[PDB]
């Protein structure tokens, strides 16, 4: 039981950008003690996965709200191979921050007529 989260996908044939929408997440597990997390998320697209973007930080909570979005410049001929990665993790000071649950979506699955708001399970990382 790792979670959810909800998101959205939208692409700008006009400049050929990829604009993903973390929207929120619900469920997640309690990595810290106290019962809670600080979550945030990390969004990049496999196979390239040095263009990274983060979520703020949001401390202290198993449901946090994001309302964050981002944006991929991918040329249309090479987004059909593409591999959107949403990643949850845990904010810690002192060590390196461990995932808590993350989804993948192939770009060859989506639909990229309309604006698309979904939500989905997180998978173990």
């Amino acid at each position: 039981k790792l979670g959810k989260l909800q998101y959205s996908l939208d692409y700008d044939f006009q400049n050929n950008q990829l604009l993903v929408g973390i929207i929120q997440a619900a469920e997640l597990p309690a990595l810290d003690m106290g019962g809670t997390s600080d979550p945030y998320v990390k969004v990049f697209l496999l196979p390239d996965k040095k263009k990274k973007f983060e979520t703020k930080v949001h401390r202290k909570t198993l449901n946090p709200v994001f309302n964050e979005q981002f944006t991929f410049k991918v040329p249309y001929s090479e987004l059909g191979g593409k591999t959107l990665v949403m990643a949850v993790y845990d904010f810690d000071r002192f060590s390196k921050h461990d995932i808590i649950g993350e989804f993948k979506v192939p770009m060859n699955t989506v639909d990229f007529g309309h604006v698309t708001e979904e939500w989905r399970d997180l998978q173990s990382a």
